[PDB]
């Protein structure tokens, strides 16, 4: 399946506009899952201007079922595909799918410091979040907030690993997550707009946002119903994490890079213009986002341990950083009297 002759054979069989070509007409380039650009070679492309000349060929990661329900992932994707939110579905094959090729660049860490970019991301997220009240999403879909489901599932998965202390205070964090979850079942019941349940992406970060000749969202693996502030929290956290480091550990974290308050207000203002602003409301949303960040750290800390056991990026050292970020955020929130009856 990493065999380019086979990737070609599948594309010729599954992409109707390409069924007459042979593998001599096709180019394969490799670009947690496996992605290949598949495309018509230059001279072939030049004779076929009326059709797609590229596809994203996607081979499903071998252990993603430990993270999410595979059947649901696809159902959710087809819907985001039909609504033109996600990359268009071209076809499936045994072990993956073929998608529309997006022409554009993922955003980089430094784009998130640009207020104009921040806005367009806010504009896009705001309009995205109205989907559940403006279109009728399948009624059989689970409305339970994904924060709750992802946390329980990922915490429970950690039990499968026995030598887990060797990667240290994991049982403390596990306990800490039970505290977050208990606190959030109370917290989330107040009237705060930041508690509205909407259909969330659940993994916003610059590399899941593509800049085309407009900003598009991608990678809806984790997408599902969640507290709206959850979606904003991940994005805000991600302003301080750079994944482009090209040597061990392949990441950098800089607290000082965390999106300024000035830029956070700007973002929510732009967000609400598309989602729906009282200054009190902006600050109540910003508070909920800071409360949700607490749970984001535990969640992605657990996710990253699970990934480290799957693979063999230093997932374990990244897990360690996110769990440290939980400690810093907890101490920020408690010592500023923002959360109470947590411990
Ligand atoms: C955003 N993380 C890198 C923490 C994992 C999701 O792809
Ligand atoms: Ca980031
Ligand atoms: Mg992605």
């Amino acid at each position: 399946l990493t065999d380019p002759l086979y990737i070609k054979k599948i594309c010729l069989e599954k992409v109707p506009e390409w069924n007459h070509f042979t593998e001599d007409n096709l180019r394969v380039k490799q670009i947690t899952n496996q992605l290949f650009e598949v495309g018509l070679k230059e001279e072939t492309a030049n004779n076929y201007n009326s059709i797609r000349t590229r596809v994203l060929f996607r081979i499903y990661g071998k252990h993603v079922d430990e993270l999410y329900n595979t059947i649901s992932e696809f159902e959710v994707y087809k819907t985001m595909s039909k609504y033109k939110i996600a990359p268009q579905l071209l076809n499936t094959f045994n072990g993956g799918r073929i998608e529309e090729w997006l022409y554009g660049d993922p955003l980089r860490i430094d784009d998130l410091k640009n207020p104009t970019i921040l806005i367009g991301i806010a504009n896009v997220l705001g309009k995205f979040h109205t989907l559940s009240r403006k279109r009728h999403l399948p009624e059989h879909w689970d409305r339970t907030p994904c924060i709750f489901k992802m946390m329980e599932k990922w915490k429970n998965q950690l039990f499968k690993y026995k030598n887990i202390e060797k990667y240290c205070d994991i049982h403390k964090y596990i306990k800490e997550s039970d505290k977050f979850i208990k606190f959030m079942k109370v917290y989330s019941k107040s009237d705060n707009l930041a508690n509205t349940i909407v259909f969330c992406h659940n993994d916003l970060q610059e590399n899941n946002i593509i800049n085309t000749n407009c900003l598009r969202l991608i990678d809806f693996e984790y997408s599902g119903f969640n507290f709206l502030a959850t979606d904003i929290a991940n994005f805000f956290i991600e302003t301080s994490i750079d994944y482009s480091v090209s040597s061990y550990p392949f990441f950098e974290i800089d607290k000082k890079k965390y999106i300024s308050y000035e830029n956070r207000k700007l973002f929510i203002t732009a967000y609400l213009s598309n989602y729906l602003p009282t200054p009190k409301l902006i600050d109540e949303i910003l508070e909920a986002v800071e409360v949700q960040a607490l749970g984001a750290h535990l969640l992605w800390g657990f996710w990253s341990i699970i990934r480290g056991y799957q693979t063999k990026f230093d997932f374990f050292l990244y897990a360690e950083q996110r769990l440290k970020m939980y400690d810093d955020q907890k101490e920020y929130l408690i010592s500023n009297n923002i959360i109470k009856g947590y411990d």
